[PDB]
Order: structure tokens, then C-alpha cells, then sequence
């Protein structure tokens, strides 16, 4: 009888760190919704007055927030066994880490936070494109009704791809904690003046 792996590995934020990022995320969806530049380009955000984004991203993580590394599906996913067998993964299991979050973003599908992993933390990132490894690292804050949390990372990569070309353009707003950027196609990004640090434990979720 074999030992099945978790649903996925990842950094799970503490109560206080989750509380902080959660409320910060809420404050962002409230300011963005009330903002002038957003109300203008609302046609490219919804096919259908004001839109309250906190309600729009109705599906939100219930307990503590997290930053996933490798989706394993208890060993069914490709490379799950290989990832879990790594010394660095087994060594890091249950240990605390400090994740740096550089920006919060919003798309028609998801709302999340961009994670900038350290070189130490990148060793825990699966190497199973076009952007540097770990660019997909994120914390999902919310999803639209028929969107799956896996979308959040994909949305982030799409936004970072627009940053490669430099389609970010000039900041279309100054929020209390950073500069607002309009990427188009209902995509928005808040570059934080100060990268907020969150405390999290690297472990495995079984669900
Ligand atoms: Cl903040
Ligand atoms: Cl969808």
C-alpha cells in the first residue's frame, strides 16, 4: 500500500498574515470599484450603474490564504511523485517562510496577489513559459462565479506578459498604497509602494 501525496503543496499564511492580505485585497476591490478610470472601462469588464467588485468576485477562499507550488492530486498529476520526493521539499515541510507580495491584480475572472519568491523559495517551485520560473506564484483572493482558482495563476502570467512588452503604459491612478495600472481587457494591477511581507508555512493540503 502506497502513501498518497497531498492535493497540492504550498505556503499557507498564518491567521494574522491571511487577515492582513485579505483585508488589503478587500480595500483594493473597493477603491478600484469606486475609481474613475475603472468606471470608464467598465464596458470591457462586463457584458452587461456601479459594480461592486467584492460581490463580483463572490467565490473567495474561506479560511487562510495560500500560495500553491505543485498540484499533485494525491499523486495522479504528472511529476507529483518526483516533486514530493525532492529533499528540499521534504526538508522544508512544516517550516516557516516569508513571502513578498509586490502587487494586487484584477481581471474579469480572478482577483489575487503577485508573489515574488526568493531564490530559496524558488527551489520549492516546480520546474515541470517565456517568463522566469516562479512568475506564476500568487495568492488567490477571489474568483467570478464560473471560474476555477487555477485561472488566477494564468491571469497573472498574462498580465506579466504585458509587462514584458511594456503594454503597462503610464499609471492611471494613485491609490494610498501604490500606483494603479490599466492593462486593458478588464485587467488591472496595483503596484505596491512597499512590498508587503506575509508569514506562511510550507506544507501539504489534502482537502
Ligand atoms: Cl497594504
Ligand atoms: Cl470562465
Amino acid at each position: 500500500e502506497k502513501d498518497f501525496l497531498p492535493l497540492y503543496f504550498g505556503w499557507f499564511l498564518t491567521k494574522k498574515s491571511s487577515e492582513t492580505l485579505r483585508k488589503a485585497g478587500q480595500v483594493f476591490l473597493e477603491e478600484l470599484g469606486n475609481h474613475k478610470a475603472f468606471k470608464k472601462e467598465l464596458r470591457h469588464f462586463i457584458s452587461g450603474e456601479k459594480l461592486e467588485l467584492v460581490s463580483y468576485f463572490g467565490k473567495r477562499p474561506p479560511g487562510v490564504l495560500h500560495c500553491a507550488t505543485k498540484f499533485c492530486d494525491y499523486g495522479k498529476a504528472a511529476g507529483a511523485e518526483e516533486y514530493a520526493q525532492q529533499e528540499v521539499v521534504k526538508r522544508s515541510y512544516g517550516k516557516a517562510f516569508k513571502l513578498s507580495i509586490s502587487a494586487l491584480f484584477v481581471t474579469p475572472k480572478t482577483a489575487g496577489a503577485q508573489v515574488v519568491l526568493t531564490d530559496q523559495e524558488l527551489q520549492l517551485w516546480p520546474s515541470d513559459e517565456g517568463l522566469p520560473p516562479g512568475s506564476r506564484a500568487h495568492v488567490t483572493l477571489g474568483c467570478a462565479a464560473d471560474v476555477q482558482p487555477v485561472q488566477t495563476g494564468l491571469d497573472l502570467l498574462d498580465i506579466l506578459q504585458q509587462v514584458k512588452g511594456g503594454s503597462q503604459g503610464e499609471a492611471v491612478g494613485e491609490l494610498p498604497r501604490g500606483k494603479l495600472y490599466s492593462l486593458g481587457k478588464g485587467r488591472w494591477m496595483l503596484s505596491l509602494t512597499k512590498k508587503m511581507e506575509v508569514k506562511a508555512i510550507f506544507t501539504g493540503y489534502y482537502g
